[PDB]
């Protein structure tokens, strides 16, 4: 894949937007266009930018954020700027929060399970992402246009029971935290929010078998594909070309999913009254669409 050696004179540094896995993301301008750079902190970082550099090369997709280029003094990565923010931000952020539909949910898990298709049917050897989760997934177009960023070639929340073991995994990982991004968009509620202290009070749980609380009036086909991801066993799991058909066929009974987010929404969490949770989406337009299609 080609790109271009960026002078860094050309660059013009605005503001610092975040702080990724690695590094720091800043806004900026080259050539009359908005960026983001991901800039280098520690010498020690310099093995994580030539495998991200070598792997955002290689991809090419509408939902993977674009790589324009790379400066070597200092050593940083050019990509393209997400107006939006990341979806961590939209969902669980600072007030005002936007309000979003069922449609726009879907559509985000939708493009989120495109992206990560496409990773897993590289060739010779398929891409694993390894960190799926709303920080790392970018808004751009009114927050209806969803990008990856951040490959990870504080996630135990999103982390596959395998992959902390130490154990031997596949692109199946990548699977379980899809499940998770599913349930979190629904609901709005950051997972495992109610277990507290450090990281492996998480691990602990999800290793037992803990998964989030199921979600009440949910649509069974949606809670069956939910559920299904998040098997102890891999091999149980959906591959992503599975998902993205069936997220594609839901799609017909999700309209609107193309309204930019422009609506403010005042957000208070009410608690689990049995071991179920309400979601934060409504599904009645969902029920209504399907039963005017099945008899
Ligand atoms: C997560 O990073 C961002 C935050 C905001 C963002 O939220 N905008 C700034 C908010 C401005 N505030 C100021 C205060 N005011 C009251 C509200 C608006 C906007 C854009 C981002 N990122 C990218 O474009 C981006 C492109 S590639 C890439 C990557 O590989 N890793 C992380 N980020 C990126």
């Amino acid at each position: 894949g080609p790109l271009h050696m960026i002078d860094y004179k050309e660059i013009e540094v605005e503001e610092v937007v975040g702080r990724g896995a690695f590094g720091v993301v800043c806004k900026a301008k080259w050539r009359a266009k908005d960026v983001a750079i991901k800039q280098i902190e520690s010498e020690s970082e310099r093995k994580a930018f030539i495998v991200e550099l070598r792997q955002l090369s290689r991809v090419n997709h509408p939902n993977i954020v674009k790589l324009y280029g790379a400066c070597l003094n200092p050593v940083c990565l050019v990509m393209e700027y997400a107006e939006g923010g990341s979806l961590y931000n939209v969902l669980h952020g600072a007030e005002p929060l936007p309000y979003y539909t069922a449609a726009h949910a879907m559509s985000w898990c939708l493009q989120c399970s495109q992206g990560v298709a496409y990773l897993h049917s590289m060739q010779p050897k398929a891409l694993i992402h390894r960190d799926l989760k709303p920080p790392n997934l970018l808004l751009v177009a009114g927050g209806t246009v969803l990008k990856i960023c951040d490959f990870g070639t504080g996630s135990a929340a999103w982390m596959a029971p395998e992959v902390f073991e130490g154990s031997n995994y596949s692109e199946k990982c990548d699977v379980f935290s899809w499940g998770i991004i599913l349930w979190e968009v629904i609901t709005r509620r950051k997972p495992f929010d109610e277990i507290g202290g450090p990281a492996f009070r998480i691990m602990w749980a999800v290793h037992n078998g803990t998964r989030p609380p199921l979600i009440k009036n949910l649509p069974k086909p949606i809670e069956s594909l939910m559920t299904r991801c998040w098997s102890k066993d891999p091999s149980q799991r959906p591959s992503m070309e599975e998902i993205v058909k069936i997220m594609t066929h839901l799609m017909r009974y999700f309209p609107g999913a193309d309204e930019p987010l422009q609506y403010p929404c005042q957000h208070s969490l009410p608690p689990g009254e049995d071991g179920r949770v309400e979601p934060y989406v409504d599904f009645a337009e969902f029920y209504r669409l399907w039963s005017v299609d099945h008899g």
